[PDB]
């Protein structure tokens, strides 16, 4: 078998569609998923036409050896993809719809500068390679792009799988490539992170400003520098152990002006103490109320300022 | 090689069987579990009928290519099924009896709410697609659903396993597709949760509770503070290891009031020591005394609340 | 291709035999070992007799596909063998020699209730269902299941590799069922046990015990509190690596122990100091020095209690 | 099935050429690293020619059972790469031009002296064994040698990917080899290092250094001992997650240095006590008034002198 | 599809040679090693022998499935070899020449006794079961047998690559084996163990050692039981992540030693407080100043006895 001919010079249009059956194993560290879905395909061959009356049949069915069909590969996948065929479907005219289950991990990278806030697309990108007797375009039917109900990530919620319409065409070694763009847009369910994140770690915090209503440099140290311990413990406790972002982060900028503002109080308990030592009580005293109100309202403020930045 | 012909116009009703052999690797963090088991087939094809007298035989067996068998899948699968024809049996009025064993990782979404006091139903969805010259409709044969006396899964109770007899029949991708759905009923069994996690975590909670029958403030500062970080080590130690639900847990809810708890027992320790220090012995000394029973009373009443809320 | 015929009612005996080349990938945590090893299968099909005068041959060999061979499967396991058929053997009476190299992940359920010191059987369970023509029994060959003397799995001392020669006949799906019981005893190698997790353990819970011989609050604070801190570390450190049993295992009740000896500790040092601040130093001193002997002979009494609950 | 036979004596030459469309998973503990591309391969197999004219195609589509093609394996691969060929033209010259798109897990050593400002050269050596008829040789066509413009490997710049043309020809098991050296060249993107890893461990180190502003030793043992904790607790939270380098890397050098620092200021800290007790105190706060620049100077300057080793 | 007939009674020589085109994946914990090589295979069939004058060839060559070739398996293996028949050449007197490149994953013990001072012997066991007709030897081919220059392994050097000539024959399920031990001679890469594991787990002990140098009770309780959570926490950091090994290694002891150390110098630390409190400062003075000296004496002495036991 060979490309169905062209009646004129146009070139094949191959009718896609993608119907996700099941959706999981969303790996953050890898900015890989795993889909399990159907694959439609839909073009013209008038090589397979027929007269229905002296056939007795309105549709035929043949095996995948048996008839020319179009090799579509997909581009961002670690492997080809699993694939089952599950019908192959002949009309009178010569169009042949075909039908394929298939099982495939993905690789679309993830934008965590918003994390726990952030939204993301999803990318399945289809691909047709020309042959020298004809070009091969890709084409979305947009009633055959869905997705199961049922289909779910854990901690996201799924708002639209949808196809870009227009293929993208291009040469690549000396041969047209038509590609398609499916697109499955997903947001971040971060409700638990505020109890089990967020508030933990600000109360950590939180304890270390203790220090500016004592004068005890002994029960200070002890203050600031467990707590800085108990920080660390908890960031190892909650810590995902997967991801080491190459940019910055919004919840990393956080962390950052946290183990900053351990360092400052410790800079202050320092100062304070010292002052005292070296018999200077009323400058020690004023840095510790100063700091009781410049803390709190400092942080309050570069955390308005980052999520501006950030948002 | 082709369906069975209606005797009128009525569709092909495949009667279905699932027995569990062995369940294993029930996975929490990937919501998976991995199952081997028969599966049985039944259907009526009038061609394969036959006369047992001119043939000496009261049974007829064929090899899967010889004859037509309806092709049967899972919704709920990672990939297909591993699957190997245990017998195929034809008797004298064509009813085909079909068995295989299979193994497939199942993916079903698990409730984290009630844990560890949570029970779960785990879904398999057989699907068969119809084809061209007929319909196919999936029924459950009761005496062939089951499963091994054997049958485990570690920390878990297996209930039960059965089938929702009425298929759900709907359309996909221009054809009629009938879908059954076998449930797998399991209790989680974890009568060492309570020694192994909830009492030494109450423990530490405890010990910050002795620094309200103290006026050291130094003593005190390393009492909270110190459990604190004890605290935050044994959860990385009884881990769950599994990434944060997106929802709020009941074990989650409890945590986060015990992070809230040395918190307060932070700021009372803070306030006891400004008022014994700013010359008000006798508001300090009252809050410490009213703490050592506002406190256990306190954790004991929101307890109490939780356990009313999520059961 | 279809079951040899019986000479006059009886079913059709298959002798088997396993032969363990390698044993490897123990998971505790998972309840699986991975097997590689030999299967052999002996039967007599009268259909295959041969004169050796007129085939000038005295054993006649055949490719699996070219005669009626039984289906063994293996009831748990995750996936079926991977198999390599090495011989088929065909002598002139028609009596069969299979022999094929498998390799297959095995699961069978672990008995940790005396960690470390436990012996576990494991379990590989040979099966075949009879047919429609005659019935398929199952036999062992005690010869022929054997073990390769460079077998081993890393912490366990391998005793014994039997086969439970009579086997377990039971009807299911409407047919007969012959079951094998192949069992490989091994007991734990609990030597470096002691002076890696014991004895680090007891030392921590002993420094704990030297607030016994002090009088300052602060000091002991620190000792019971830091500690317990050091404790929970060390079990991080030494973690079993394997998600907590529903049941109490012995190792696990001696760690409830320690903690609630930490927490009692934590008691007495509380008790002392308030009774000292409350102008009852004669009781604060008869506690301590009570404590010095209670908590060794308490412990000591306890541990020799669950030694004997547990073996 | 047997290869071309030469027109002279000459070797067969295949044009080779690789394409990379995704790259992913490089494991920087293994060595390793996932690539998917095309492979182009171009001979002259004559006994294939053809006339256009006779036949009506310009060029031939073969399936790759019914030629000749080369058996071009990699060198540096865990497996067999995963390969589905994608087409295979033959121009009547007799000249073939195979096309097929692979999957493999690479491996490649990585130098990590230079961590985290080093760049790597990504290896792929392709390789041909030479027949009993005639010996094969490879060539780079480089008009087919290149990489997607959305490759991409996160935390990494891809500089270029490029392959040395001249072949590496030597004699294996009495047979000729004709090797490819395919290079990919990447460099490490090590912004956030600076505020993630490098910037708070600073923080706990000079939090160390207050130390030497502070005449209490129990305030100096708590904030010496403490950082070092703290120190050690921050390592395992930003844990590279690779096993110790067999040579000492950059960031190797600079931990171990602030091991060494942390113990030196410990000996300072037991050193100003001793004099001050040992009724010395011109001497103590002599040496604690010298640390104050020493330290800081001291390590400034060591890490001068390690930049410079290293880079 | 028999083996060769013997021209008097002798057995068939298979000579073997296994040439090394990658090593990785050597696992600690596993016992494992991940290899890629070339397998080479000689032996003589006089049926395939032939005239080279009425022949014409130098070599014939054959597929894998036309000709007989003898079953060659690996004892020390997970899962069967994923081979690739790379070339067949039969030559006039019928010497098969057979070559196939494979992958496996060896099983092979480790001893870490000497650890990580210790050097091991990979071990890749051949082995050919005979057969009815005639017995099967194997043999070495030394030209055959090698390892390409390449070959690497991090944290190891590669000594050397040989197999022991002499075969081990003996009887396996009624039929001679004939076995060939191929051995890969590894030894260590020790360098960064010193600086990145010893030397600052002798730092943390060091710093237990500045308690004999000083009287305060609190400080001193602070120095050793502070720096037992530093060790710990260090530990965790560089953990071996290999599962402890049932017998005790040279690491394993020293490690135990430091245990005891903390603990002992806890013992004394305690014994000083309670002899200054009982008013016997002469005694305490006396023990705390012999502690100096004992403790890095002992440790010395104690270590050199471990040394020289070990090695
Ligand atoms: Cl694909
Ligand atoms: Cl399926
Ligand atoms: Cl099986
Ligand atoms: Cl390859
Ligand atoms: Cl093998
Ligand atoms: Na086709
Ligand atoms: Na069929
Ligand atoms: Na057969
Ligand atoms: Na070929
Ligand atoms: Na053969
Ligand atoms: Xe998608
Ligand atoms: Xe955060
Ligand atoms: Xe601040
Ligand atoms: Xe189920
Ligand atoms: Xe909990
Ligand atoms: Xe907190
Ligand atoms: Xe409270
Ligand atoms: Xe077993
Ligand atoms: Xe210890
Ligand atoms: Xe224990
Ligand atoms: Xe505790
Ligand atoms: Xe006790
Ligand atoms: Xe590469
Ligand atoms: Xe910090
Ligand atoms: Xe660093
Ligand atoms: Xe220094
Ligand atoms: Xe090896
Ligand atoms: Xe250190
Ligand atoms: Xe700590
Ligand atoms: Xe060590
Ligand atoms: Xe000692």
């Amino acid at each position: 078998v060979s490309p169905p001919p062209p009646i004129a010079d146009e070139p094949l249009t191959v009718n896609t569609g993608i119907y996700l059956i099941e959706s999981y194993s969303l790996d953050d560290c890898a900015e890989t998923f795993k889909v399990n879905a159907f694959l439609s395909l839909s073009w013209k061959d008038r090589r397979l036409a027929f007269d229905p009356v002296r056939s007795g049949v309105r549709v035929k069915t043949y095996e995948p050896e048996a008839i020319w069909i179009p090799e579509i590969r997909f581009v961002n996948v670690e492997n080809a993809r699993d694939a089952d065929v599950v019908d192959i479907s002949v009309s009178p005219d010569g169009t042949v719809q075909y039908l394929e289950r298939f099982s495939a991990r993905v690789l679309s990278p993830l934008d965590f500068r918003r994390y726990p806030f952030d939204s993301q697309t999803l990318h399945i990108y289809l691909i047709v390679r020309s042959v020298d007797t004809r070009n091969i375009v890709l084409a979305v039917d947009l009633e055959k792009v869905g997705k199961n109900d049922d289909v779910f990530l854990t901690g996201w919620d799924i708002e639209s799988f949808t196809a870009v319409v227009k293929p993208a065409n291009f040469a690549l070694e000396d041969r047209l490539e038509s590609k398609l763009d499916y697109q499955l847009r997903i947001s971040r369910q971060y409700f638990s992170y505020i109890p089990n994140i967020i508030l933990p770690m600000l109360f950590i915090l939180f304890i270390s400003w203790t220090a500016f209503w004592s004068t005890s440099y002994e029960a200070n140290v002890t203050l600031v520098v467990s707590t800085l311990i108990a920080h660390i413990a908890f960031n190892i406790l909650v810590e995902t152990n997967c991801p080491k972002t190459p940019y910055m982060t919004y919840t990393g900028a956080i962390i950052f002006m946290i183990y900053l503002f351990y360092f400052v109080a410790v800079i202050e308990v320092t100062v304070q103490h010292y002052l005292k030592v070296e018999s200077q009580p009323a400058r020690a005293a004023s840095i510790t109320r100063a700091s009781r109100i410049a803390f709190p309202v400092v942080f309050l403020l570069a955390n308005i300022i980052l999520a501006f930045l950030f948002f």
